[PDB]
């Protein structure tokens, strides 16, 4: 419940209800990852 | 040379006039980098 973000390193993971985001920004390079 | 593809391994980059983008695509891990 509710937005709980988190930071690993360089990357931003927040939890969409029942879904794991992550969100990777390094400069000039986006990763995004859905699992 | 003019508009092709490269595909070495499991990265897909493409030749945008001058610019190079890499493409990466593994299952729920999809990073993009414009370069």
């Amino acid at each position: 419940r509710g937005e709980c973000k988190f930071t690993v390193x360089g990357r931003t993971a927040l939890n969409t209800x029942a879904v794991q985001k992550w969100h990777f920004v390094l400069x000039g390079y986006k990763c995004e990852i859905l699992a």
